[PDB]
């Protein structure tokens, strides 16, 4: 192995996106996320544009400047977790990540079982991105906050 | 109106960067830049990755998360002025732009002429955006700050 699919991907709002997961990866700005020793997974969500999309990205450009928060449920435990997923770079590009916590987590009921995984979507607005809106150039409005659900068994940190 | 190119592109840290003005864009969020009423034109920097990125980019994405300042200066008359570009989409996919007044601007000095464009970049850290650093999917270091400039011949807005 190496990346682990969470789920199917989901096609909606003119994006694909989908749910992986990794060992812990050291991160820097160093401090800018949990700390690789104090996690056992790298969760990412991979959101890229579909052809046409409404927005004026083009086919397979990554989707910058979204907020992407998670709600990550053992379903087993009850065991709930929340946080947001940053955007970063690994060698093969861009993508939204956050190290996390699971047999290390301190409240515990993170081990090895049966997950939901929500994102939380919110268009680039939030952040500061803009659009032309001139009868030339312009593009279309940005979708409204949208959810998508995973469900994945857990196995331990890949190795 | 149509894009006047600036000058000739610049391959640097990664990336390619040209710049272009066209006729002024409303743009939205309304309030995120300049109105269009009181600009000249709207000064659009295109900065994609080249082949081999050392960050990590994919050859053609755009470049996100960059802070870019500009000063313009008009070399017949002294004028300079100075501001940020904000990261924005088009029909044509994403990039960083601001509406600039030059006949409009009250100061005088801006109108029809021979010019000077200097872009101030700085990495994508300075925005919160992260890097892997593992051996197996780790990227290496961001370009420190520069700056990168052009010559061009101001005709007046696009027509
Ligand atoms: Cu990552
Ligand atoms: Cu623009």
């Amino acid at each position: 192995g190496g990346e682990v699919p969470i789920g199917d991907p989901k096609e909606l709002n003119g994006m694909e996106i989908a749910a992986v997961y990794l060992q812990p990866i050291e991160m820097e700005p160093r401090g800018i996320d949990l700390a690789a020793s104090l996690a056992d997974i790298h969760l990412e969500a991979d959101i890229h544009a579909l052809k046409n999309n409404p927005n004026g990205f083009p086919e397979g450009f990554w989707m910058p400047y979204l907020t992407i928060a998670y709600e990550l449920k053992n379903t087993d435990t009850g065991a709930i977790k929340r946080g947001t997923l940053m955007p970063m770079v690994a060698d093969d590009g861009p993508h939204y990540g956050a190290n996390i916590a699971m047999e290390k987590d301190k409240k515990g009921g993170f081990g090895v079982g049966n997950y939901e995984l929500t994102f939380y979507i919110s268009n680039p607005e939030k952040q500061g991105f803009g659009r032309h809106v001139d009868e030339e150039t312009g593009v279309g409005k940005w979708f409204e906050p949208f959810k998508v659900d995973y469900k994945f068994k857990y196995t331990g940190t890949p190795k």
